[PDB]
């Protein structure tokens, strides 16, 4: 009955809110020193990306939930843990307050193939916007995904995939499985150059039976790509 | 599935004033920080006057917040830039974040907003007035997020289109009967925030908020399918009310 | 259809004893003097008929105090709240919960005016809780026909009548104003009457099937003398 | 319809070890001496029959301690709480949970057995368990819509289970409708903490709880007398 | 109707902590060392209790913001467990270890299935049973923790089911778990009466993906599909003395 999956990079979505009042009290020399240290840290992460042993990206997040998200991908939980711990020990991380995080593993569901590696070990597209949310499938009375027969679940998933293929080109998705790893069953990351495409795809999916009857959603987070020019601007008072 | 037209991107930014810290500042430094906020708001008025957005400020009742800054912009980048420049104001260290909401002004296709045809609605001036709304200087504001239920036999997203259309139609008749008393902005937020809409109401009589929201609650579209978040109520704040608000 | 009266704020505060303790007694006195001035201001509004207010000490950790204020506009209620937060002593009164509502009765009449603009009785104890009516499957209050709801509300009223002289109730409507649909304040000289009336109502179908409750707060009347004792440390 | 006895406060605190550690030992001793005089005053009220109190250390992060106090009026209880909060040492006792209730005897004052239950002597048992609970009002599982006779029978069967733990678990049931966020506060005392797991598990398979009980958080701890109270605070 | 009966072993604490890096950064290295020396002395005291058979303990670093560390401690009484917790909080370094979550439970063996022959013997004298009630912790690379309860929700009410139906559901769940022998080791802590859910579940494995595999497969089995209510999930990596010193080096 159970789904069986292929699993790739381990993923951390690390959401931070900048402690502006504390940062503002810092002398501008201390600020520059801490950003230089962060800049070294990110150069090291770019080395790891270039040799194909992981990926990362940063977006600035709208609203009070976070000021930015660091999305990091590594080939082991140990390498992910080490990134996280070294990040937290940067001087600047004292000003980056933790507001939410998500742990997952890139997931390919069964419902060396170079086209499988490309999904399991995803290169992150440098799209203008990111959208992140976690979700689970419902187990609530007669709306119970995990009691459905495989044939009915397969049909529901087929219909859901038709919708998403129509947003190919517009929206790129990474699906992280998180059963056993975090509080929901998947972490969904979308990338697009038009944020309204996130609204469009997620709305269209909500009226398809697989989500209409069986999806449970967490919080949603949207943001704008942060390269270095925008990163240094972010922190300049 | 519903199709939407989408207009300005919206931020409702709720803040609580840290009176104890503010009180520790001498009045010289308080004036300097208020001067910097006025310059900031003057810049926001320029953006409004060139047609690139809108904004307004209300004082909020109760402990949820002291102020809401409601800002509308033509891109997420611009909205993000307002937010970030605002947090970097000196006075913002005394404006503690207590809640926020991201949405986009939305017109659905459940009913018609313009004569059908090849003519695209974004060129219709009546449609544009609704997608890119002028904010009215009404005495009061009411904000709350909401979603439509997906709960056993009460599942909005499993209804056929013609049934959702009828429910929305009937909801709209109620709303139309508050013309000239309540003005509404509906921001869609599927994909953007934690509920599916952010609802902003404006009225000169706060009791009209209770009236319409109560009346709609006995209409099937809300009685059976609405799920509500927190409600925020407040009073219009112009310059006079603002320097006054911060005089301790 | 409802008639609406004074706008209401329930403002719950926990006292920051650690910081209050750090103040020398002279500065404590100055802050209490300012607070007494503010409260005498509130009493003036009461005595001219433009509002009401009362203060109860709250049991348990949810709060030390509740300030229950009633005013004739949202602007006036907002001004009181803001002037309150600007008192020096308010820096030691940490906000832990609040509720906004309007006195509700479903205007030239004296007994109606007495309901819509209620005098606050100096009863020994207070009980506050918000509530809503369920919209949950077959237990959906707002999908009931008019005549069924009327019968359900009728029966709940008979229970209330039996507590005349034991419990006095103020019902604030809060649809559009706060997170629940009503704020319920009860006053009695015997706190056990709160438990009795609220239990009795819970077995009545209007509440048994359709009530959804928030947190409950219970307290003892604070006059000027008990206020000075509260803060003596 | 119920009989109601002492009003009850369960006051849960976590100790601010970092701040406590900054105090020099003479000041630490002065604050503990003040707490000693406060507790000896509480012992007078206990000795004269006007209330009760006990202290347990609580396992896990929810709390380090619970102060469980019973008084014959809400005013007396409020006065205990406020005086406690104004102790110097209370700055180091951070509030993490509390519960207000009244000792309750349903029908599902001059009598000596009734009085022993309404105004209960607290047993010096090694362990305490506290949790609040309410009865469900959820579709077909609605306690408050049940006929009186059906409720009577469900309570009867529940009481039979409780009777079988006589001599192992002693219970205080506090009614809290109108007073706090659930409908009852449940306090269990036993010298064997596994008896808590046993009695609460067995009740959960009895219809009265299986269908109708809604539980809050659970707290368990160990009796703190004077000997253990000083050691708790010694760094 | 017929309640489950259990055998109960060591009392357990899962103690999750987040490191206050900002504060720790402000200490000079000599004072950091003294605090780590004192911690190493406390852990060697824990090791002594392990080596005389009166408890167990282990430390994992936790991924994500929920915690940096979990200290999982097992002891033969609630008093001993409470004494360990209190001595830990009074370490100097514990000021830098902020509490983010905890769980209290007791190693549980229920009677849904047999754990030993019904020949009249004291189960607590059966060494196989003792190995389960007083479990040696395996030094597996990864840990997974989550609490859970069984639903009492309308037609999905575990506690209204007949004994023989619950036994069938537990039996089927066990066959799935049996298939992960050698890949995932489980400790089930019962927590009815002790904490906010009904069990705390700890999984150990050298491959973190086996956690996802077993939890997913059980979620399609009726016992969980229909009746499980889950809390938060925590996953982590084994921390020995060496990885601990690195964790705290800035
Ligand atoms: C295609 C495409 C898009 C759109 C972006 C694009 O343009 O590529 C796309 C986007 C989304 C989005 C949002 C969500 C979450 C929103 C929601 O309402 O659930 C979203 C949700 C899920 N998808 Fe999705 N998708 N998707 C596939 C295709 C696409 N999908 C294929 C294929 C599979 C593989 C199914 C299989 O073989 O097992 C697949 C699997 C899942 C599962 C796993 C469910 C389960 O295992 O039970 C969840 C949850
Ligand atoms: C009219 C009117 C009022 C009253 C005030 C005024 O007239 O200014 C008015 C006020 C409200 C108020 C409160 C709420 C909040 C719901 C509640 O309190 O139960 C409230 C709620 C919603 N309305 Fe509403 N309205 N409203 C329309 C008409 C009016 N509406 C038309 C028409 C559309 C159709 C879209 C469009 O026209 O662009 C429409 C759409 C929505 C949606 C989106 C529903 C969906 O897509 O599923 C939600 C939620
Ligand atoms: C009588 C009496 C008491 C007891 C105190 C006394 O001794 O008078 C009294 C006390 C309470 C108490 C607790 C509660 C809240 C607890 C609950 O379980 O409902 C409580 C709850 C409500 N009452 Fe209540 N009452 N009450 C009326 C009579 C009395 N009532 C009459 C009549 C009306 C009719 C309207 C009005 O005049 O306000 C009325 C309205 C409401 C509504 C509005 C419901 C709705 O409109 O859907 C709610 C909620
Ligand atoms: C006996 C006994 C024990 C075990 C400990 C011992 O042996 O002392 C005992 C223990 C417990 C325990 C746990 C709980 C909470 C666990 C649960 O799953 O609800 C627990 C729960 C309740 N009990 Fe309980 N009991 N109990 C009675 C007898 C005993 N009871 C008698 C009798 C009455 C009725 C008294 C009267 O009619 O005057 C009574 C009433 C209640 C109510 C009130 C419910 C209601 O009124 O709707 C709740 C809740
Ligand atoms: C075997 C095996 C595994 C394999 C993984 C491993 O070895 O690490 C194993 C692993 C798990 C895992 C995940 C979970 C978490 C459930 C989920 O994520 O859906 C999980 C969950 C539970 N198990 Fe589990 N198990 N398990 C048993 C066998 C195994 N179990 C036997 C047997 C008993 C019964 C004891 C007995 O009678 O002997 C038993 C009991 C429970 C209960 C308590 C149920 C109740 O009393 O209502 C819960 C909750
Ligand atoms: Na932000
Ligand atoms: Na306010
Ligand atoms: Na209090
Ligand atoms: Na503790
Ligand atoms: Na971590």
């Amino acid at each position: 009955e159970a789904v069986k999956t292929l699993d790739g990079w381990f993923c951390l979505h690390d959401f931070r809110s900048i402690d502006w009042a504390a940062w503002r009290e810092l002398n501008p020399g201390n600020q520059e020193l801490m950003l230089n240290e962060l800049s070294h840290f990110l150069s090291d992460m770019e080395i790891t990306k270039n040799i194909g042993e992981g990926e990362h990206t940063i977006y600035s997040i709208l609203g009070q939930k976070a000021d930015l998200v660091f999305f990091t991908l590594r080939d082991s939980l140990e390498a992910l843990n080490e990134v996280e711990n070294r990040f937290n020990k940067l001087a600047i991380a004292d000003y980056l307050l933790p507001t939410y995080s998500y742990i997952s593993v890139v997931e390919l569901s069964n419902y060396q193939n170079k086209g499988v590696r490309a999904r399991l070990y995803p290169a992150l597209p440098p799209k203008k916007h990111i959208c992140f949310y976690p979700m689970s499938k419902k187990r609530d009375g007669a709306d119970n995904w995990y009691m459905l027969p495989m044939e009915e679940r397969q049909q529901l998933i087929r219909d859901h995939g038709l919708i998403g293929r129509s947003y190919a080109g517009k929206v790129q998705q990474i699906i992280g499985g998180s059963i056993g790893f975090d509080d929901y069953e998947w972490g969904v990351t979308l990338f697009s150059d038009d944020a309204l495409e996130f609204k469009r795809i997620v709305t269209e999916m909500r009226f398809d039976e697989a989500s209409a009857r069986y999806a449970e959603f967490g919080s949603f987070f949207i943001g704008n790509l942060l390269l270095s020019e925008q990163l240094s601007k972010l922190f300049t008072i």
